[PDB]
């Protein structure tokens, strides 16, 4: 495979961009609850947060606002469409060992890549990212 338009574009970039626009998150189900936490951060902080439909609800329902996006399997908007329009300029993808997500993952992450897009796969730095008031 090769990069295109939006590697170059990345490319370019300094090293020091913070993310502004919008923040895909992605976790396992049962890690909802000590998530919610980060997410709540991240809202505070102005971004727009997108998750698959049942954890946008999730979050919405317990004060955090969030657009539901659509699984890659189940195409609620499409993520590439977001990624590749500017919509989202971060992706959270932690750890799933959901069998029926495993590869949505892969490509979740895989698109944020190929597109320059930074991608947090650790709890841990997500957790600094949200507090260090970036």
């Amino acid at each position: 495979s090769s990069g295109h338009t939006a590697f170059l574009k990345a490319m370019l970039s300094t090293g020091f961009k913070i993310p502004q626009k919008g923040i895909l998150i992605g976790i396992q189900q049962s890690f909802r609850p000590r998530f919610l936490g980060v997410a709540e951060q991240l809202h505070n902080e102005g971004f727009k947060l997108f998750a698959t439909e049942a954890t946008s609800d999730w979050l919405n329902a317990n004060n955090v606002p969030a657009t539901p996006v659509a699984w890659p399997s189940q195409e609620l908007s499409s993520i590439r469409k977001l990624i590749r329009d500017g919509s989202i300029d971060l992706v959270i993808n932690l750890p799933n060992n959901n069998t029926k997500f495993v590869h949505d993952n892969y490509v979740i992450r895989r698109t944020a890549v190929d597109s320059g897009i930074p991608l947090l796969t650790n709890f841990q730095v997500t957790k600094l990212f949200a507090e260090a008031v970036q």
